[PDB]
């Protein structure tokens, strides 16, 4: 239109979220750019995967022949470390036994994201640097940031970075997406990941308790293409989980001998018993259901985040209240 924009650096100066219903592909980035300099001295773009980051770096690349400014993004450890294969968990990635944990290297930032991230694989393995803490610590310093929906608003992904959100303005764009938040997480336990535990095992205790635990759940999982709540599920000590935990460092111990590290099946099981909830059968597998989609999106309410909502089919206001719990005064500006 022209300067709704004194209305959104306002919104933001008056602690309102501000949701704003904007037809798509048109020069957003510049615009959420230019309101953050009278807000927040950085920026940080919230997006549903890392391809989101390929379309803003193209906008930006515009911007910096006017401007000078520093973009960067996290991908996580499973796709940047040098040692990494597909399957592999985050926590799998065993930097603790790792010599390049503490060496980075600088990164710059005019390749593209995919581009970027392939040289630094290849420059890591030759001079010895770790392409994860490189492109973590280029986020840390970047004018601009971009993260994945896990890392913003899953509490497993968001222990793994440090940042003080209350220096960002956060622009969230297809913001109609985080209606599928709460289907970012799988809390449940199988037959067939415990028997891989069992073969990827290296103690004859860990297997003893595995083969049990493998035992206790076929007693209270249902072979029901539904959902049936369970008593009585599956107990572990904490000797046992002990035994277990000692198994899942010895596991990752020996995979950075290797060039390689892989899926290791007991981290998902180890991970299932840190939550105990109600616990369900579906189709011969345990599962704890995900909670609603505004306990993931509550952070939202704090006064202390400036944040931009856009989309172009965002959501109706009573639709955003009571669905998604937003409950902080809101600015809804349908453009
Ligand atoms: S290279 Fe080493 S330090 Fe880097 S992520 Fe992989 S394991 Fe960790």
């Amino acid at each position: 239109q022209e300067k709704l924009k004194d209305k959104v650096i306002e919104g933001l100066r008056n602690n309102f979220l501000v949701a704003l219903n904007a037809p798509t592909g048109s020069g957003k980035t510049l615009f959420s750019l230019l309101v953050s300099l009278e807000v927040k001295p950085k920026v940080l773009f919230v997006v549903r995967t890392h391809n989101e980051f390929y379309p803003i770096y193209r906008d930006l690349t515009k911007i910096r022949e006017k401007r000078n400014i520093t973009f960067s993004f996290l991908v996580g450890k499973p796709s940047s470390c040098l040692y990494a294969e597909k399957g592999a968990e985050s926590e799998d990635i065993p930097c603790k036994y790792c010599e390049l944990k503490g060496s980075i290297v600088e990164v710059k930032t005019d390749d593209s994201p995919l581009s970027l991230v392939k040289k630094l694989k290849k420059d890591g393995l030759q001079d010895k640097f770790c392409p994860y803490y490189s492109l973590l610590n280029s986020l840390y310093k970047a004018d601009v940031i971009a993260l994945t929906y896990p890392y913003f608003f899953i509490d497993r992904y968001r222990e793994f970075i440090d940042i003080d959100l209350r220096e960002y303005m956060i622009v969230i764009d297809e913001a109609h997406n985080l209606d599928k938040v709460n289907e970012l997480e799988e809390r449940s336990l199988s037959e067939i990941t415990i028997q891989m535990a069992i073969k990827q095992s290296k103690s004859e205790e860990s297997r003893r308790i595995l083969s049990k635990l493998l035992n206790q759940l076929r007693e209270v999982v249902l072979p029901d293409e539904k959902y049936i709540k369970v008593e009585n599920v599956p107990k572990l000590s904490k000797e046992e989980l002990e035994i277990l935990a000692d198994d899942y460092e010895d596991i990752r111990k020996d995979s950075l001998k290797q060039g390689k590290v892989n899926k290791i099946h007991i981290g998902s099981i180890l991970r299932f018993f840190s939550l105990l909830f109600i616990p369900f059968s579906y189709s011969k597998r345990l599962v704890i259901k995900n909670p609603e989609i505004s306990y993931y999106l509550n952070l939202l309410n704090d006064n202390e985040l400036s944040i931009i909502l856009m989309s172009g089919t965002l959501p109706p206001r009573e639709y955003m209240e009571k669905v998604w719990g937003i409950k902080r005064n809101m600015l809804y500006l349908d453009v």
